[PDB]
């Protein structure tokens, strides 16, 4: 049995919950602006089924100097500078989902 | 800037979409349940905005002490059975949400 969609998980919820599957689609669409403002606001957001989405810091890479082993041409890496990025937690439900 | 509770993220999406948020928690209780029923099918599933779910088989790892870096003082890690877990995978859409 393989992986299932977005479009077929619309599908499953709109035939579950016996609604428009349009108006399915435009919830999930209001949750992930409301994740999306409040991420860039530094506000954590808790949504179901227990995932918790995090703004971590990343540590900047400095930039690096190396040499092609074959030929012995210089290669050169641009420096990554420190950036905001997002962790999602699974939470206490979402563990015991098994159970 | 506070934590969006899973019930506070409710009364958002019930305001933005203009539905009651009676009607958004029966969506996520299905979705919930269709997702809890997929893994314990060994299916795969993803869902808005971007996560994917995985049911993964843990190995058993012995226990272990630790220690805090800073002062020292020992922490006992308990011994973890074998087990099966289940995994979230954030997508681009979710890592790009800072964007």
């Amino acid at each position: 049995k393989p992986t299932i969609t977005k479009q077929e998980l619309y599908s499953l919820v709109a035939a579950d919950t016996q609604l428009n599957k349009a108006l399915i689609e435009r919830i999930f669409t209001s949750q992930q602006k409301i994740i999306q403002n409040a991420l860039k606001h530094n506000q954590e957001v808790i949504i179901p089924p227990g995932i918790k989405f995090t703004v971590v810091t990343v540590k900047a890479k400095p930039a690096r100097q190396g040499h092609n082993p074959a030929t012995g041409e210089p290669i050169q890496i641009k420096a990554k500078p420190e950036h905001k990025a997002v962790k999602i937690r699974a939470l206490k439900p979402v563990h015991d989902m098994l159970n």
